[PDB]
């Protein structure tokens, strides 16, 4: 099916390769097959599911708010594009240097990573504004997808600084979202929005911090994985990053609004120290509005 | 110099190429001059140039102010990498369909972006907050390099869909940013600061507008432009869009942060109508500090 060229002769005892004058780019490394049928089917499957949940939230989204909708968008776009185009330039990468890289992956990330750090900026969906950490947060996560992308794109000790250097700043991301999951935490009223926010840091981390050990095991890093091997991890923590935690805010939203229909907005004064953090505890009894410092 | 295959052997009348089974990658379409010597000279003086401004900018901002020093220090580790691997991958990616892609270009582009667009949110210096049109440019802003990146890597009519889906997210950008610098004119002192707000606003979108320009004009686009003249031309609005200014925006922060110095926190109530919105003016009297509908 392949767009660059795909038949040639060995000459010389395969010492020579000879091609036709075609004008079309060359390289045996591209032509290295994918994977199994099996790892093939078991992908295509996740990625019609993958479909599926990407259409359901969507429709669901129609019946503020425009982080989770996007990441649906998004998510649609780039499958009617793997339908069509899975493996084909610029879905696929094929570079001089052998590599296959799926940029197809990397654009989407760097595409939501501002909405998806906003949202996480913004779970009550109460917020007007956005502090200087949201910003920190923003330039460290589009370093780590930048260094990440150069590290995939390059090889040997080059590959190994750039995926250092987008290590350096996603730990500076973790550690800052860490502390905005723990301040909703103390921020939202008690019951089942605390549960809620409990499961999107859960979901967040585990599939946030999955992301580096699948480019280490794939041919980007060790080549432990096949390419539809790494399309099958990829579509599992895909489910997770963006449909479920989406649904989960969505979710939590909604909550949080409905609060402020029935008890109404009012807000504490939660000092946290886990430093001198300062929090707006909201709580469903007019009695509570003092200056509780729950230094953690 | 180059590490893809560079030799090779013509045979039955040019139809046919024999190449060495090395294991390299191997394409004409790589191996294309990128210039004339006097464009390549052109390039290397205005590279030490912006090298020697990148060093001064960093050195003087050594004697708040994070957004400025930090396009500097990525402007000058993109010198360090120049100097040494300019035309190498992943610097420049060769590809299949025999695209030359300038990878290290729209790498600092990603990377600053949030940087830049945060200190477009923080004229003055003086808001420790960000409004939602803050994160609607960032997410635009992002698209519009990620469609573009995307354009730069395909051909044919796969390059023209996603640029005009880069030019829609980049109307919306253009739009809004404008708006921002209508409030920063407005919220500023009216003597010099306002003359500094209205330079940036010129420098912001000449070089800011250039940028879709070149890449229409390069090799990405029509190839009427070489890749020693795209150099040439993007050193130029390089100059302008990153050393220049965060040199201006350095110094209309000392300029601002001095009138809280001298006269101190004095603002009012200009509410625009460029809509119905609102502005805080700095102004140095006391008196003055009252709401003054300026409807545009
Ligand atoms: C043809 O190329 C092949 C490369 O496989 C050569 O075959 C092998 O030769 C080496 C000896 O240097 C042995 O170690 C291997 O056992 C051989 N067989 C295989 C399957 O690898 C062969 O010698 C070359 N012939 C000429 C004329 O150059
Ligand atoms: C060798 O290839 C060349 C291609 O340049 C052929 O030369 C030309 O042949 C065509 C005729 O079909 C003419 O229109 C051109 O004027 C010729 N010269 C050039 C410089 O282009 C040549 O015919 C081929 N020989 C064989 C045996 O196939
Ligand atoms: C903060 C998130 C938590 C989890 C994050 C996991 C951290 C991964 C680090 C491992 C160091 C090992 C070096 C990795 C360097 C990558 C380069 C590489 O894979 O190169 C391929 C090789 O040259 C050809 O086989
Ligand atoms: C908002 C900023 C203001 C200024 C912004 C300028 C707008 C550029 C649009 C031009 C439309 C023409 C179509 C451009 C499509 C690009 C694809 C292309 O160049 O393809 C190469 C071609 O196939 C091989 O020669
Ligand atoms: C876990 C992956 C999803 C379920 C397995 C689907 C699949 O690929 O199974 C085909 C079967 O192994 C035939 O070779
Ligand atoms: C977001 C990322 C998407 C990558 C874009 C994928 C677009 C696929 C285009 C397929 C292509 O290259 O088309 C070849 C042409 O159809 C035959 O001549
Ligand atoms: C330390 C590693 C480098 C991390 C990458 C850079 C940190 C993000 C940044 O530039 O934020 C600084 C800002 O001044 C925060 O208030
Ligand atoms: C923080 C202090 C400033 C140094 C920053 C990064 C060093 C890496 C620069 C990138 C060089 C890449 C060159 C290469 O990989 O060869
Ligand atoms: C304008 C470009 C900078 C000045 C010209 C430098 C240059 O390249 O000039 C070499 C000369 O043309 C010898 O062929
Ligand atoms: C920011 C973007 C930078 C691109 C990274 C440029 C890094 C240049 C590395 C050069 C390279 O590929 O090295 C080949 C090797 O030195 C010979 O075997
Ligand atoms: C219209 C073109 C598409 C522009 C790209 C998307 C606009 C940015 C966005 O998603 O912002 C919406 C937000 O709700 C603003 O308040
Ligand atoms: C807003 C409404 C939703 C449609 C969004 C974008 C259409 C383009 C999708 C990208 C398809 C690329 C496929 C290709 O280029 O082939
Ligand atoms: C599409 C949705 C999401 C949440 C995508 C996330 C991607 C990452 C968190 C990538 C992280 C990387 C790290 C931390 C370091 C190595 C390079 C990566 C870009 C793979
Ligand atoms: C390094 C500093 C700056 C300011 C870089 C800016 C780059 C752009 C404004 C690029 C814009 C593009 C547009 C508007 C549409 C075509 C694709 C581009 C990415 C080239």
């Amino acid at each position: 099916r392949m767009l660059f060229q795909t038949s040639y002769t060995l000459e010389n005892n395969g010492s020579v390769i000879c091609i036709p004058n075609n004008g079309q780019c060359f390289c045996l490394a591209w032509l290295k097959s994918n994977g199994t049928n099996a790892e093939k089917l078991a992908a295509n499957i996740l990625q019609w599911i993958t479909f599926a949940l990407s259409a359901l939230c969507l429709m669901f989204y129609g019946y503020c708010g425009w982080e989770e909708i996007y990441v649906a968008t998004i998510e649609m776009i780039k499958f009617i594009i793997e339908y069509f185009h899975e493996f084909d330039e610029p879905a696929v990468i094929y570079s001089s240097n052998g590599n296959k890289t799926v940029w197809l992956r990397y654009a989407e990330w760097l595409l939501t990573c501002p909405v998806i750090l906003i949202h996480l900026s913004n779970l009550t969906g109460l917020a007007n504004d956005y502090n200087k950490r949201t910003m920190g947060l923003l330039v460290s996560d589009i370093g780590t997808i930048v260094w990440g992308t150069t590290a995939a794109l390059s090889k040997g000790y080059v590959r190994v600084i750039f995926f250092l250097m987008g290590l350096c700043y996603g730990i500076y991301t973790f550690f800052n979202a860490a502390k905005v999951y723990i301040e909703a935490y103390h921020t939202v009223p008690k019951g089942r929005c605390r549960q809620v926010v409990t499961g999107m840091a859960w979901l967040f981390f585990v599939s946030w911090g999955m992301f580096p050990i699948l480019f280490i095991l794939g041919p980007e890093g060790f080549g432990v994985l096949s390419v539809y091997g790494s399309t099958v991890g990829h579509t599992i923590i895909d489910l997770m990053s963006k449909n479920c935690w989406g649904l989960l805010g969505h979710y939590l939203r909604v909550l949080i609004h409905e609060h402020i229909l029935i008890h109404g907005d009012i807000r504490k004064t939660t000092k946290l120290n886990i430093t001198e953090i300062e929090v707006e505890t909201l709580v469903e009894d007019e009695a509570e509005a003092g200056a509780v410092s729950s230094e953690d």
